[PDB]
This record gives C-alpha cells, structure tokens and sequence, in this order.
C-alpha cells in the first residue's frame, strides 16, 4: 500500500475523516483528526503538533513537531459510520527540521529490527492480550463491577460477554486482524482474545489498536474494557504473553526436529540472551505500580527467572507447537506497557543471546511457586523486581538498555516513573487505617 | 456426520464461529470460540488450551493439553444470530504429544462402553432431568425467587413458564432432541422436559447440551434455570432419574413376554449388580453437599437401597411400560452430576451383575418411607449415605471405582470432593444461630 | 515500695481489683484482672497465662507461661471507679520451671541495662509521645475524622482538646508522671504532652503506660486517641522522639562546659555509634509499613542519616538547652514501636560507638531536605531505609541486632513483620485504580 492507493481507498470506501496516530512514550496513543481533502498535502507535508503536551516527546521552548503518514497502516474504523466513513493512519514522528525524532518509540523499534536484518533475522511476535469487563455507572466512567463471575473457559450464563465479544472479533477482523481463539480467562470477567503473530512493527501496531478497539467496542455497548494488570486483588490478572520466534529465508530458526526437545541452538542461545537482561528492562516490561501487585505467585504470573517447557509457573514458557509454531513465551510483560520499546528490548537482548552463545541452565520443569527459599536459591533462580523502584534502580544502571532505548527515550522514561513512584510511596491507603488505626 | 460434512455444513449454513466444547471432571461444561476460517486446521492439528486452570484436570508444569474435534457432535445453536451463526464441536482431550488423556471423562464413558461391546451390549439410558425457573435480579445473577406457585401437572397461570418451556422444546429439537414431553413438576417453579434416549454417548453429550441450552434460553427470556438438586426446603428436589436398557441385536435385552413381569434374566443380573454397587459410587451420582439434602423421605427422593415395579419410593422403579420401552430407572443421581462419569460406572455396575448372576432379593413393593427402622433392618434393606462425607468413604475404599473411572479421575474426584466438604463442616449456618444463641 | 507496701496500699485505698499487665513482643499491652483477696499469693506464685496467644511468644506445645510481679510498678488508675478502685501491676514474664523468659521485651532492656552498668552509666529517655484526636463513629469504633483544624501551638476555638489534654495531664500526675508541657501539634487535631525523663526502665514503663492512659482518656470523653505514626497524608506525622543521656555519679555525662558545642566525648562517639547502627534496627524504631509513610521529606521526620545542632530535619538533634539536659534527640521513632526493644538498641548502639571511639562526621547544621541527591552525595549522606521491607533486610544481616535482641525476639520479630509485609505487598489500593483504570 502506498500513498495513492490510500487516496484511491478513501474515494472508494467514501472515506471523509482520517485520524493520524501516533504512540507516546508510555505506550498511549494520540489520535486527531482531519478530513480527507487535506490528506493528499499532509502526505507531502506532515501533520504538525504540539509535543510539548505529550508525554516525554520534547520541550515547551522546542515543541512544534512533525507526523509523516505511514501510507501502509490504514484502516478503516468500522464502528463509526460509514457514511462519513472515518480511517485512521499511524505515522512516525519527525522534527520540523527533518531528522526523524530519536524520542520515537516506533523508531526505537525500526533500530532494532535493523540490527535483526543485519544478523539476517525478523521477529514475528504475536501477543496474547488479556482484557476485564467492567460495567460503566451513571455518568458513563469506568468502574470495577464485575460483569460476570465466570472462570476460565465457562460457558454463558456464567461468560456474559459472548455478544460483547463477537464484535470485537468482527471489528479486529475488519481492521486486517487474524483471529485464532477468543475465551473467558481465569479471573471473573476476564477475556483474551488471540490474533496470528506477523512481524515486530505490524504486531506493535497491532496491539495498539487491539487495545483501542477493544475499548471503543466495549464502550459502545455499556461496558469498560479494562487493560490494567491487576485491577483486583485475590484473582488473576491481566498478562500480555509475548510469544516470539526468529524467522530466516521464510523458515522458523527455533526448531530443529534432529535436536531433543526440537529446539534449535539458536533458540536456546535467545532464551539465554532474554533471560540475562530481564531484569534491566522489567521497568519497561512491567511499566506501572500495578504491574507488580501482579506479579505475585499463585495466579499464573511470573515471580521468579527460570525456563521450562509447557510451565505456566516459569518465565520463559516453551509451548508443545513445535513446527511453524515453535516459539518462546514471555509472560511477564503487561498489557499496559509499551509494546514498541517492550518487542525491541526483547529483541535485542536475545540478539545478544547469539552473538555471545548464553547458554542457559538446565530447565525448571517443575512448579517454581511451590519451592522453598532455600530450594530457590540452591538451584540458583533469582526473582524478578520487587516493584516499581527496584525494577527502575535495575535499569538506570543498564548499558544495555541505554544502548537499545537511547538517552532521550531512556531518560524521559526513567523521569517519568521516578515521579510515578514518588507519587506512589507517600500515599497512605486505607489498609493501612483498617490495619493500623484501631490497634495504634 | 464426518470432517467433511461438517465444513460442508459450514459453508452451506454460513457458520462464522465453532465453539468448541469439552466438560471437565466435575461435569462443568468449558467452551471457548474460533473462527469458522480456524476449522479445518483445528480438524488436523487440534486446538491447544491450558489443563492447570481446569478442575482435576492436569497440573500447571505440564499444563499444556490438545482438543481433537468430533465431527459427529457438531450441532448450531439457535439461539444465536443466524447472521454469525455460531456452531458447536465437542472434542476428545489429548496430552499434546499424541496420547488420549485418562482424565477425560468422556474417555472414561469410551472406555466403559468397550466392555459393554466386549460381553455384546449397548447402553441406551435416557435421563429426565428436572430444573427450577427462578427470577433474576436487577443485575442479572441468579435468585432462589419463584416464577410460579404451580405444582404437578399444573396448567396457567397456576404454570408460568409455559412460553420458556416451549422455546427450549424448539431449541432442543433444533439441537437434534426428540421431545417426549413437556410439563411442571412437583415442586413451585420446578419443571422437567423428557427427551427419546439413546446411546450412551450420545445421551451424556445431550444431557451436558440440554443443561447449558436450558440455562442460556431462560436467560435469554429473562429467567435463571437451575439444575441444583435442593434449591428449596419443604419442597421435593429436582433428580437425573437414569433410565438404562441394554440392547443386542437391536432388541431390548431387558424384555421377556414369557417369564412373569416381562423382565428378562439379564434385567434381573442388571438390578443386582448396580443395587450392589451403588453405595460404593453415590459421591459420583450425587456429587456436591446440597445433593444429599434431596435424599429425605417424603419427596420422591430414594433414601434406602431396593428396587420395586412402579414404586416411586424405591431407589430403583422399573416403569409399567414393557416391550421395547422395558427399562430400569436408577432415581438416585442429580443432574448435578457428571453424566460420563456417572453413565459410565451404572454401566459397569450393571455389567458386572451380569456376569456373577447377582440376584437381588425381593422388589420391596411398598411405600419404604413408612416402614420403621426395625421394619427395614429385619428386611435387609440398607440405606443410602447420609451426606457427601459418608459417600466420599465408602468411594475411596472401593476398588470397583477406581477400575472404572482409574487413577487420575478416581484422585482428583477424591480430592476436589473432600476440599469441598473441609469448607462445609467447618461453616456456622444461620439455622444455629436461630436454634441457639438464645438457648444459650 | 515491695510486696509490703502494695499490700498496705491496696488496703488502705480500697484496692479491689489488680490488673496484672506485660508487652508483648510487638509493643502491645497485654493485661488481665485478678481480684485483690488472690494478690497475696500472686506475689508468691506468680499468674499463670497462655503463651501461645501472645505475638511472639510461644508456641502451642508449651504454652503454659508464667507472671512475677514487680512491687515497684503497682500505680492505681484514677479513670475507673474509686469506690471498687483498680491497680495495675507491670509483670516480668518467666517459664514456667522458673527462669527469666528472654522473649520478654522487657528482659532485653534490663539486660541492655547491666551491659551500661559495667561500663559505669546510666541511661536517661525522655519520649517525645505525639497522637491525634480523632471522632469516634455512633458505634463508638474509631474513626479519621478530624476533631480540630488547628496547628502548632493554636488556641481555642482553633485547639479543641482542651479538656481532653487537661484531664490526661490529671490521670498522667496520677499516675507518678511530671507533666513537662501539653500543646497543639503541627498536624490538624495532633497533641503532644511531655514529661519528664528517667531511668530507661522507667522511661520505658511511662511510654506504655502513657499510651493506654491517653487512649483510655479520650474514649471516656467521647473521642479516639490515635499513635498511627501517619493516619494523614500530607501533613504531619506522629513521631516518638527519644530523647537521651548518659548519667555517671549523677551528673549528666554528655555535658562537657570547656568545649566548643558544650558537648562531651562521650556524647560524641554516642552519636557517633547511633548513627553507624541506625540502618540497622529501623525495623525496630519504625516497625509498621505506615510508619515509613511518615519517613517522607517536608514534615520535620528524618529521612537521611545525619546530626546538627537545633536541626530538626535531621536524624539525630540536639537541642540548645545544656548542663542538665544535655541530650540527643533521635527522631527516627515512632509511638507504634516497642520502647523496650527501641531503647535497648539505641543503648547498646551508644554503648557500641562509646567503646570504639567512633567519631561521626561534621555535623550538617543545613536543611537536609533542600539539598539535591548530588550534594547528599558528595557530603557522604546516607538515607534511612525507604520501606519496611528494606528496613527487614537491613535487620537480618545485623550481627549487633541479633546480639542486642536474642534469638527468640530477634526470629519472631522477622517472622511478624515478614509476614506483614507479605500481606501488604499484594494489595492493590483505590490509588492505583484512580491513576490506572481508565488511563488502562
Ligand atoms: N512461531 C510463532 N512465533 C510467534 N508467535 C506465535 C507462533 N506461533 C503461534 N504464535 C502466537 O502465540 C499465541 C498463543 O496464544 P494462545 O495459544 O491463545 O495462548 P497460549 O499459547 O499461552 O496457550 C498466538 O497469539 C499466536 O499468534
Ligand atoms: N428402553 C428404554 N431404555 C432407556 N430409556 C428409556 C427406554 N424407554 C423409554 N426411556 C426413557 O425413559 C424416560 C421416561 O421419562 P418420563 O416417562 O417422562 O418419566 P417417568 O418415566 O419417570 O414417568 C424418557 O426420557 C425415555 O426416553
Ligand atoms: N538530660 C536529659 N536527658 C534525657 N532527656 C531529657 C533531658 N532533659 C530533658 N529531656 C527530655 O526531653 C524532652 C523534650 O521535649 P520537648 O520540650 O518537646 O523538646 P523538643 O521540643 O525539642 O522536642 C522532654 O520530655 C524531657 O523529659
Ligand atoms: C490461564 S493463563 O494461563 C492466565 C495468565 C495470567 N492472566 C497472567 O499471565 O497474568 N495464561 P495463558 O493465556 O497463556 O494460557
Ligand atoms: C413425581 S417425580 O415422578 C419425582 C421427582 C423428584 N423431584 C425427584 O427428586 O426424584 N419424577 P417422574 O414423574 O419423572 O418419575
Ligand atoms: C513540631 S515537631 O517539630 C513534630 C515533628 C513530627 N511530628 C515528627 O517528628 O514526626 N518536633 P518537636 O515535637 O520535637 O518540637
Ligand atoms: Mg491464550
Ligand atoms: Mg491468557
Ligand atoms: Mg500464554
Ligand atoms: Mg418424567
Ligand atoms: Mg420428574
Ligand atoms: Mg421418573
Ligand atoms: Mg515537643
Ligand atoms: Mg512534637
Ligand atoms: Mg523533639
């Protein structure tokens, strides 16, 4: 698709409003709109915002920016009308001068696969996103009510979100999506959907609109689609299982059906490589206060930093698909992340996995939740970040994530989630009160 | 019907989405959708799930398990949009690397249903489960709140629910069910739909389909359809009454025009091995703690051990009808149960007094209820377990049950079923509360 | 006063009932009535208790604990009625075969105690006891609600408890206290009264002593006396400040009139060892996770490890006043700790810089809180631990904690406050669903 066949689809399909896109820092996307008739200039021109106003992009004093359109993402929203049928294009962010904005996370993201191709490679991670339901109040504002008390593969009435979940299907369908399964998950009111894996930047953008559009579906019929990582407690949270595999000459490198287990070298040597820089980018993986109250043991979510094939209790999972199928399943990152830095990281510390043949301990094939301290520290697993601070402490001493993010994007985030923690620490929940007051 | 029929039917009834089904130990149904597309590679390469977040199902290091679909249970429900319609596959569970898992309860049934071709039989149970229609609240979760005062037979608007009825006899019949009968039963809001028996396979995969089909159209019409065995107090509890016959040659084995009461030596040897054996399997057939709160005198519930022509008092009735319609009604088990399980262990029990000639006494031809304690002890007729604790010890002790179901269904069963009553025995009820803590 | 004079006591004040009372492990008083007929052969024989309900204590198997009273203790509580009049008695906790029990808090300060005596001092604490005043609900449960909007040193109507403070200065002189001063605190609806110092043993008795009459006194008068160290968020906290010296013939050790800051050697290498092993037992001083809420910049609480003369952003002050009251104030603690187990290690913390001539750095006659993490750096800065699990991990490699406590306090004490954290760790606040669930 290139900029005149957009303009042919716009006249085709009656298109009258296109929405450039971009993603900020923290992973939220910023949408605006602006009619068709100027989508031939703005295509030769930009778009120009204020980046100023967005979170972690440039100054006040330096603010004016510039969106080049990305002719080969555009969609066409199907729940707004089709009369005045709206489209939306993503873009990358350059400065009003010229040079691309370093500050991009889709450009950090470019960077990286560019070094994939310089080793000959391309990730072609698929994500499996994981969503609640909740129901919406009076005025119309989220809120935490559950939808549903079903489980995990339960079948309606106890799974109310069937209807709701058609649409999404029809929606992420028209909008270019490969739909594999959608289900009920463990937690009440919880439901995954899964699309097919395709490559680094398309998967990215995909789950960015993933996201959007399951809000906006869900919005449209009274409900609240929430992506935050732990919004109960007691019950499972929400993952963003980002299942990976490297593919050269249209070939899966992971397997290899002659080797015991039929995983390629070049496969252990990533999980080696994921699994020695983990714990510097779990800021990023895990970006939220929130992202670490579900990382807790005994709902599915990762604790500790271990492999094994078929563990749901490990980090690195390795599924039964072998074939076309075979990949490495990271579990720790978070819907809430940002999925342009969350894949380049990933990608980049298993390149550093090969070019340095890291090889990884023997597998955990066994439940790591129910293992004592002792146990733990005997067979050398280490755990992952405590929370927030601990995790940011890890990475602003990382030169490897320095060297993959850049000092804008490393910096800004750092300051970002500094504050975020800050903010944090000083709060006095009613916990504490309930716990405290009366005994104290 | 077979692979191809079934994407034929696919595309002449423009399905879009095939839920695809199976049901776990405690006979919960689990479902979870894909796309039409997804068909044919779930038909060669089964469609994968996670085993840890299903109940005695398979442990969280090797949680990994495959679903290979049955063509012949392919069905579309009609209750859902004719536009997407939506279709339906149960599948048989596998371990992912080529085998059948044991812990399937279907495969449990498969292997009971073996011996039976293997001594020249075939089981054709059809069960006449009952339900309550409650109301729902303003939210939408189920009450104990009735729909209607009405009782046996009852006619409107004593019957309130005769459009609910009606459309679950069109939706049934949609299904593939040949309706027998329709009508209120005993209890306030309690009704019963009677269906033509069959194999059975087929009439276990029916009694799950009833069970959701019922819930979700009463549901959709504004009510809550419930299957458990003693919602009410006072009133009589609903039952899966188990009609079994065995047939060879396409013939009722069980009739016999010469011999008195038309019941052939083969029936006889039937009643006698499952009267023999029942008591062993009881926590199978009446499976949670509310379901021994139905097995009290006076309700058309058995509490004792007998079997007796037309007693509705008896634990197992043999209805006045003979000739192709000869069958023996075990009333002992809820539709709480797991009909694979239970079907399953009837079947062996019946088969095993038919190899060891195992005559039962006399039919107990009275009303058992008002005999005294002496009256039955001097007759020999024992009684049921008294709550689930007493059916989880004679269970665990019996060897016949764990042949039949085997050792992954016979622990986890055991186990799930004694964590289940652990929290039960340990609960103070409001009963004790309005009994005592004025007393004392 | 002995066993003699309480008796003579107890019969001429009408005396009938005495309450027995000790700390348990984790600062909380534990007491129980005994009638004043059995007080003749308590002293004798010792009240026998139940160990294993007592935090920290002892286990189920040996439960059995045993009581001596100490004569010296006996004070008479002027808040119950004169007529039937109420003692109470501090109790030593011993075993039951007979020996000192060293889980006792109370055993720890009076071994801290004769390790002072050996090098010929005597400890001297004056606690710095802060709480707020708070409504109670029409149940009578405590509440948050402010009782006053008033500051620092307000006068009526701004100050609202002036006969509550009043009336718990009468019952504090009842009680042997030497009321020093009462005002308004900084905080909205905070307090502080101040008494005069003694003995640590003594001092130690006060602050337990202070607490429950305080609490007791603002019940009676219709409001909830609270020693939350931060009930509030951005305003200030309840802190314990201890203020102490070291007594040898008398004459207070720290005073030195020849010497620029009029402050001996001895109070040097005082200072000196406190602050070398404050990082240590913070765990101690600030044991509860809100406590660490309190431990924030901005509201006169330390945050850094650090000492100044007449600096109250710093660690350890020491007031203007000399001769005698030459003292150092720490200000790390808070009401909710332990003051057996807090001064024994501020004891033995002294005792410990006293012994090696440890010479702390110059004094940061600065606001603390105004300097950036550079300048904190570069002029050597240590920071306090930022949450109660750093302050565990601080606590567990200690050598001269464990030494100081014991193995008994030392491993319950770790068990608690781990499993405190564990609790609080997993919780997912209102905050969290304020900030995310709808950016999420
Ligand atoms: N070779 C591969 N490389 C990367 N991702 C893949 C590959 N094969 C499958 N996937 C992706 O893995 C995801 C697995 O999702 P799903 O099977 O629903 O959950 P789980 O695998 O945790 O049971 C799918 O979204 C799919 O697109
Ligand atoms: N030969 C047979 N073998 C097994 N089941 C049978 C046979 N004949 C009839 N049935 C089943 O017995 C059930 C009888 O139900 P129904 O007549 O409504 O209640 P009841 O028999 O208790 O009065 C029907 O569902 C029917 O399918
Ligand atoms: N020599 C001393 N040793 C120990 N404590 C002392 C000494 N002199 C005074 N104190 C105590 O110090 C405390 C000071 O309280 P306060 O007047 O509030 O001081 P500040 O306002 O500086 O905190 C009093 O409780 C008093 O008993
Ligand atoms: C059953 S679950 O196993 C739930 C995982 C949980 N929500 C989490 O990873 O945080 N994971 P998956 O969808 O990969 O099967
Ligand atoms: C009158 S009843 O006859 C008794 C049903 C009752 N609810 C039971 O628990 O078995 N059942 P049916 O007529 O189907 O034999
Ligand atoms: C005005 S205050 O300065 C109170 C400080 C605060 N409550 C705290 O130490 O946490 N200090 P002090 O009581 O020693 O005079
Ligand atoms: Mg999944
Ligand atoms: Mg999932
Ligand atoms: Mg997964
Ligand atoms: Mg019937
Ligand atoms: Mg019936
Ligand atoms: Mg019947
Ligand atoms: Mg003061
Ligand atoms: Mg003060
Ligand atoms: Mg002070």
């Amino acid at each position: 698709t290139t900029k005149e066949d957009v303009l042919e689809a716009v006249k085709e399909r009656d298109v009258k409003f296109i929405r450039t896109q971009f993603t900020d820092t923290l992973g939220i996307i910023k949408s605006w709109a602006i009619p068709a008739e100027q989508l031939e200039e703005a295509f030769e021109n930009g778009v120009m915002f204020d980046g100023s106003s967005i979170q972690g992009f440039t100054r006040i004093e330096e603010s004016d920016m510039k969106l080049a359109l990305d002719p080969s993402t555009f969609r066409i929203l199907p729940w707004r009308p089709a009369t005045g049928a709206v489209a939306r294009i993503l873009g990358d962010v350059y400065l009003p001068d010229g040079n691309p904005f370093k500050g991009d996370p889709r450009y950090v993201l470019k960077t990286a696969i560019k070094e994939a191709e310089k080793m000959g490679f391309s990730m072609n991670v698929g994500p499996e996103l994981e969503f609640f339901l909740f129901k919406l109040d009076a005025n119309g504002n989220p809120t935490t009510e559950l939808t549903d008390q079903g489980g995990y593969f339960d079948f309606a009435p106890l799974d109310r979100a069937q209807d709701v979940r058609r649409d999404i299907d029809y929606a992420l369908e028209h909008m270019g999506f490969q739909i594999e399964a959608s289900h009920h998950e463990v937690a009440p009111s919880q439901h995954e959907i899964d699309f097919r894996f395709g490559d680094v930047l398309c998967t990215a953008d995909n789950v960015v609109t993933f996201k959007y559009v399951v809000k906006s579906i869900a919005y449209h019929k009274g409900y609240y689609a929430s992506f935050m990582p732990k919004p109960l407690f007691g019950v499972n949270g929400s993952g963003m299982h980002s299942n990976q595999s490297l593919f050269k000459d249209g070939k899966n490198v992971f397997y290899d059906p002659d080797t015991p287990t039929k995983l390629s070298q070049d496969a252990m040597y990533y999980i080696g490589g994921l699994l020695k820089h983990i714990r510097e980018f779990t800021a990023v993986t895990n970006p939220v206060v929130n992202s670490y109250k579900r990382l807790v043991p005994g709902y599915e979510a990762p604790v500790y930093i271990s492999w094994s094939a078929q563990n749901r209790s490990s980090l690195i999972r390795i599924p039964a698909t072998r074939g076309n199928g075979t990949r490495i399943e990271l579990r720790c990152p978070d819907p809430a992340c940002n999925p342009y830095l969350a894949f380049a990281l990933m990608l980049r510390a298993g390149l550093e996995g090969i070019k340095n043949k890291i090889d990884p301990g023997e597998p955990t094939n066994v439940n790591i939740f129910h293992l004592s301290d002792k146990e733990r520290e005997e067979r050398g697993i280490r755990s992952l970040p405590a929370d927030l601070k601990e995790a940011i402490d890890e990475m602003k001493g990382s030169k490897f994530v320095k060297e993959a993010l850049g000092e804008h994007v490393f910096s800004h985030y750092l300051c970002a989630k500094e504050m975020e923690w800050d903010e944090y620490k000083a709060v006095v929940h009613p916990w504490e009160l309930s716990r405290y007051l009366s005994m104290l």
